[PDB]
């Protein structure tokens, strides 16, 4: 309430101490849920925060990113307000920053925007984010790689046209290569990304198959890691939701025997996901694939 208008005014303060302070307070208020986010938007914060993405002051920039990321953790309409204030061109340009901290925070903000509805996701694609995000799949910096993977995964949680944009940007070969990663964080994310691409139409599922995902996905059905096991099951289950050619590719890769054995796993969630995937492979229908979105905060 009554202190918020002052905080927003202070985003243009000639006193850098007052500015940085107001920015941090807004960032923190935007951690408090969608009603609190809406109070920040209603006080007029957005134009100023977006303007500050052009700041050459790295402390200001990092906090502005933090604030906008938190606002973009809200509802689809709150995300759309951020897009409407003009955030995307600045965020996309920041994907080329040589500052790893700024890059990380930019990625998180983009990822949150791409956790909105299909129209919000399409704005991200139309702003040109995908070629940069796909290029970052090759980063030797695990932190950067992890945040780019989340952004791609969220973009692939849209409709078939959004998924097709991801495929056409050349993401699949890198994502399939990541299924070999010894890094459990990266592996999990690569599986989210591929699962979401495999939640589209049959020709999207087939692009995943044609890029060579199945043998690695079937190997992961041998993991003692219950989290990785569930993630590989989700991916196989999405692919098995396609048509006959897709179901048949899954059978040719040897999944049947393993899916059947996994119905005897003590973990009830694994049991259930195995049974469901198996029923789809032997079913005559299609559909039932699952999409997942990730939202993250930034509390400084
Ligand atoms: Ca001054
Ligand atoms: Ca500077
Ligand atoms: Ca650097
Ligand atoms: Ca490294
Ligand atoms: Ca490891
Ligand atoms: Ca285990």
């Amino acid at each position: 309430g009554s202190e918020l208008p002052q905080m927003v005014q202070q985003l243009n303060s000639p006193d850098q101490q007052e500015l940085q302070s107001a920015l941090r307070k807004l960032q923190q208020i935007a951690m408090g849920g969608n009603e609190q986010i809406q109070a920040v938007i209603d006080a007029g914060a957005l134009p100023a925060l977006v303007q500050l993405l052009s700041s050459p002051n790295e402390q200001i920039l990092a906090s502005a990113l933090g604030a906008l990321a938190n606002i973009a953790s809200g509802g689809n309409e709150q995300i759309q307000a951020v897009i409407d204030a003009g955030a995307l061109p600045a965020l996309v340009q920041l994907l080329s920053s040589p500052n790893e901290q700024i890059l990380q925070f930019a990625l998180i903000a983009l990822a949150n925007i791409a956790s909105g509805g299909n129209e919000q996701i399409q704005a991200v694609i139309d702003a040109g984010a995908l070629p940069a995000l796909v290029q970052l799949l090759s980063s030797p910096n695990e932190q950067i790689l992890q945040e780019a993977l989340w952004a791609l995964s969220n973009i692939a949680s849209g409709g078939n046209e959004q998924i097709q944009a991801v495929i056409d940007a050349g993401a699949l070969p890198a994502l399939v290569q990541l299924l070999s990663s010894p890094n459990e964080q990266i592996l999990q994310e690569a599986l989210w990304a591929l699962s979401n691409i495999a939640s589209g139409g049959n020709e999207q599922i087939q692009a995943v198959i044609d890029a060579g995902a199945l043998p690695a996905l079937v190997q992961l059905l041998s993991s003692p890691n219950e989290q990785i096991l569930q993630e590989a099951l989700w991916a196989l289950s999405n692919i098995a939701s396609g048509g006959n050619e897709q179901k048949q590719a899954v059978k040719e890769a040897g999944a049947l025997e393993k899916l059947e054995q996994l119905q005897s796993h003590e973990n009830e969630k694994i049991q259930k996901e195995a049974q469901e995937a198996l029923e789809k492979l032997q079913s005559h229908g299609s559909g039932g694939s699952g999409k997942r979105k990730r939202k993250a905060k930034l509390s400084f």
